[PDB]
């Protein structure tokens, strides 16, 4: 035992690797697919369930299901499939010899992390393991100790403020609007063009349309009006069956749901008011260094022109005398894993594991103690 | 028991052999002939009914009847004659010792296959037997597991799409236009030349004219116009009684019924639109590998220039960005039997038989379970 | 030009008249007779060939030949004689001034109608002409637009179904059994009584025996058994030379060939199964109004008791829930000409002619276009 | 101008009448039929296309096509024929003098309603017109202001929840399974009995079989097992040509597609889970009054025993502490038109029209404003 696995199971995409590297060696969608047709050939009981990209490669004949929804593991039997796939089929590593570092979102149910720990100890028998917080690990990546991290992933969007080492948990804001809810809204606003995507396979096509043609408009009604002369903004996409679709003002209406959650019928505030309300709940003296450090993480923060709209629209809320600075690293998509590969290689951390025997005498509630 | 019989009873031509060989050892027309004149000699009660080629050799004095029409066995007493002829007079094999593999078309009546099984168990007492699907066995021949098989035989034309082992039965398209309906249309369009074929014996002469002089025009009205200078296209045929007939633009009008079913007063679509409508009913992601694998089977797919017209006329329907590939093996006429000789020699299949005793306790509905 | 000639050249009897009248003014047998003995008087080169009733009046010294057989003109030089006789010697009309309306049977050779048109334009130089279909004109007579017409003439028997104006050409059934084949069978079954008719002159005597003493038995074996007490059914006929013949059960065996074509060694179905198979080839919704309209035409449908046997024996085939109605007009013998005298006097038809000049620039294939 | 036309063009059946009455004075199938045979009579260019019941009366010779599919008008030239037929040939009304009230399904393409408005103003020049939502008008009929309307018609099935006047558009669920897809599945499961319906005319026969012999089984496998003793459940139907067919367990397998969309190879949920998922997407406090008001509309909700299965199978999903009440009015088949005849006679609505001049200065996008 000299190296430690770092496994970030996001709600839509698993990223696993070794502690020490600057990039995960395994990045694959956290999907489990079951065949839904007959299978007339002789490969009948052959691969009764697929995981990873075989779930995505053969997705034309499968029902795809995500075991994680809103950062909460809803299907515990598929999560074991995905973990078994990561350890054995993707990293090619015996879990017996390496401590593992998992991550999860704040304000999750207590039973989620407990069952995580129980599975990791009593099924993979890892020597040690540690469950970190996804918004703390995004500061380890940026080499900071101060900032308010807005981590918008695939299931959950959370703002976490952190002063010089100290987190203020009474100002952590969680919101259940993320990338999957934008995929769902794009699937719905595309019907008014005539395109109908219903299957779970075509959901993965709309996700790819979104990751390629969607951007965040710096001003919404202004772009909505310049979309009336609907040729300077329409992009065309090529479906897998050769058909081409022409998406116009849906390119910025889909990510506007981040700033107008009323589009999908949610009574909440945008990610710009949730991050402002989180700074205004912190102490009056740290309030100035949180404006100057707005670290963004997760894939849903990779829309072209999201850091400019955040910077423009928080400045409209904050007092006009000090500066707002949105720090968007170019690799923020993996910014949670990088931090995990950092925290796990620090010598000062080598004593903050949870050892198998320590888990024995203390029970599955031992994981709740670890700095909460 | 070490070898298994493979008996493909098409609607117009029986092909039987042993599982393991690469060609059937028995290929004969599935006809039953009854004498229709007096018989003044002493061979009066001698061979009151003929089957096979004696039905075809002595066809000048017989009424010929096909027991199968449109893949449906309409005369159950003649089918037993044909089976008894295949087992005893053609393969020279006691059915008691060999399991048999029959085939039938999709979307047939349920009673057809049930009565098949009942006859094969309670009259020939085969040890085991299995009823496969004719469009799945055409992929076993081509060594594929993906493709849309267009199997045009003598009574039925069906498109069946099959992704990587899995069939999509909601897109199977059956059409009751096949080789016999083209023989009938050629018998009718030949009257405008003056030639009148009416008897069931002369039907078998028009079938031979069709199998020798008929082709599929790559463009219909273009060839129909180049047939006005009616000497560069007219072929002559020699009847059995020495007379010669001169067939001209009937050489491509007869197989055009496959692409224009309105010629025989049918409100349907050609085999090019039925195969396109079958791919467009499949899932959007498998839709690309079905264009690149259009396996053709059956004798009615042996007209010179049918794979080029299919490839040319599906490309006019599919999106212009990906390739259409019609895979026409040179022995596709037996492509359903070869597959049966393959599936029956696989060890993984040796447990998918239906044993006589298994048929006893379960009843004749046991055959409907077998992967449907 | 104000009136149009209507010339129906049947295969055995020409009926010509003027469009507008309700009966043809010229009805004569379509026979050409050549003298076959020496002619010792001085009228040597006097009338080297006879046509019409002089062919029939002087038939004791002539070889009689029909130029039309099975609705197909086999002797093109005698058909010109018959047409020249109709126009000049029977109607007494210059063809130059009147358009003509010819008729022919369905499913005839294409060259027949083309040569008809060529002769009528380049020999008689009619201004206009039109070639209609004999089974459509039988509905114009009955004032109907729906029904299945069974037109049994002297050479051909065809069933043609016609819904509300629209013909279904894929269900037209032609059969080459007609009145001449019944004359031939009566000539043969009369030998077992001892009477031998061989000459073409005595063929015209057997035809007259048939038209007077023959009927259709409502039940065949029943009448065949009541013919054993062979006095309640035997009728006597007086030959031209004063001899009397006694015909018994040949009175209903000759017309039974219409319902049992196996009598003359034909492998076909009766006129009752050919008309039932023609309705069952039509669409399922028009199938009900074709049972209720079975219009009969032609002379061969004038046997006493043929409409009752048709009505009785189709009812045995059709489902027992709806009614069969055989509509036998009392003048059906001319029912094809009446229709022609109707269609030719309709103003909506005056533009559907084929004008001499229109035939010039289009060629003899112009006549194939006319609603086929 | 004192009365207003109410024209509900469903995807399979047009219902038009006057605002104020309690029933439409015009109910006819929205079909356009083109003759597909020759037409040998003189009524050649006579009624080159039929609409309404002449499309259905003469359907034995026509190709029938629905201009609307899944609530989307696909053939804009036939929809004008159907509208011209409704106004002039069915209501006998000059459109110039009456405002009209059209309806359409939710989540349709934007261009559909725009082209509707454009045709109604620039072709029929109605003074005013209004396009309502089909699920709101079903509450006007029931005299309610609260409920979740499940409107299953011929092309589309939509759940729309409506609290006390306010609709929640983020929970509207549309599904493209409706009566036509059940007709298509019945056409397919009838082949295993031997009955083959292919034409568009026989599609209208299978629709009539479905509307008369089909019911919804309260428990599926239980009825499927009691269908093994297949005489206590088999009903016989009489085809138009007198033949009788015996339909057994297809009587409840066809409407089971509403609750098991996997039968036709759709990856969706039944109408019982789509209506439960729509209530669970609404706010937690209105959730109780939506269970107690499940208003059903459309013809596809007229199967015997559908309101009991819905009530039984939602109760299995909802919490067991409160009551589920399916409100199925006895005239729900017209429940969308009645509402239109109500909303159009309300004085508070007389100012919510779209006047011709108001459409002039605002363009065809004026219709999108009207409460969306
Ligand atoms: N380039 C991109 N532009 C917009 N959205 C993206 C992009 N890449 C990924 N996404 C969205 O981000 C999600 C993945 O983000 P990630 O942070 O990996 O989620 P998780 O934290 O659950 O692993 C995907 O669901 C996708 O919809
Ligand atoms: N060389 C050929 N060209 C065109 N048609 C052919 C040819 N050979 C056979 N056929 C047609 O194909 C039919 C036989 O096809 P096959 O696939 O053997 O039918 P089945 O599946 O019923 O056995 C015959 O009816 C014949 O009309
Ligand atoms: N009264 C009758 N009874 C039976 N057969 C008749 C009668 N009159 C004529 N025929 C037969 O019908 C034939 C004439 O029918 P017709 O319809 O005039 O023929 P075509 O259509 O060729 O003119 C004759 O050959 C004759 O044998
Ligand atoms: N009594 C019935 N039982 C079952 N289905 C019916 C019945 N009546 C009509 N239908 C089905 O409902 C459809 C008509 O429903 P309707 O609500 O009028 O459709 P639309 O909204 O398109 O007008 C028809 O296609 C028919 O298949
Ligand atoms: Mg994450
Ligand atoms: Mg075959
Ligand atoms: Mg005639
Ligand atoms: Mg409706």
């Amino acid at each position: 035992e000299t190296t430690a696995l770092v496994c970030d199971n996001g709600s839509g995409l698993v990223k696993a690797g070794f502690a020490g590297d600057d990039a995960p060696r395994a990045v694959f969608p956290s999907i489990v697919g079951r065949p839904r047709h007959q299978g007339v050939m002789v490969g009948m009981g052959q691969k009764d369930s697929y995981v990873g990209d075989e779930a995505q490669s053969k997705r034309g004949i499968l029902t795809l299901k995500y075991p994680i929804e809103h950062g909460i593991i809803t299907n515990w039997d598929d999560m074991e499939k995905i973990w078994h796939h990561t350890f054995y089929n993707e990293l090619r590593v015996a879990p017996e010899e390496h401590p593992t570092l998992l991550t999860e979102a704040p304000l999750n149910p207590k039973a989620n992390r407990e069952k995580m720990t129980q599975i990791m100890f009593e099924t993979f028998n890892v020597p040690a393991m540690y469950v970190a917080i996804q918004a703390v690990l995004s500061l380890y990546a940026s080499g900071r100790t101060t900032g308010i991290v807005l981590d918008s992933g695939d299931g959950v969007t959370h703002n976490v403020p952190i002063y010089e080492g100290y987190a203020l948990p009474h100002a952590i804001m969680r919101l259940d609007l993320a990338g999957r809810d934008l995929t769902d809204y794009l699937m719905k606003i595309l019907t008014e063009r005539g395109y109908s995507f219903v299957t779970t396979a075509e959901r993965e096509i709309v996700r790819d349309i979104k990751e390629k043609l969607c951007y965040v408009a710096l001003d919404f009604e202004n772009e909505m009006a310049t979309a009336a002369s609907s040729s300077s903004l329409e992009k065309s996409y090529e479906l897998p069956d050769g058909q081409v679709i022409t998406i116009g003002n849906e390119r910025f209406r889909c990510p506007e749901t981040l700033f107008q959650p009323s589009f999908i019928g949610m009574e909440s505030a945008g990610i710009h008011e949730t991050t402002y309300n989180s700074i205004m709940k912190c102490d009056i003296d740290i309030r100035k260094d949180l404006y100057a450090n707005n670290v963004m993480s997760g894939g849903t923060t990779m829309y072209p022109g999201i850091a400019d709209r955040m910077q423009k629209e928080i400045t409209a809320l904050a007092p006009s005398t000090m500066k707002i600075k949105i720090i968007a690293p170019p690799e923020r998509k993996y910014s949670v894993w990088i931090g995990g590969s950092i925290l796990a290689s620090l010598s000062t951390f080598q004593q903050m594991w949870i050892t198998k025997q320590e888990y024995d005498e203390a029970g599955p509630s031992i994981v709740h103690r670890k700095c909460f």
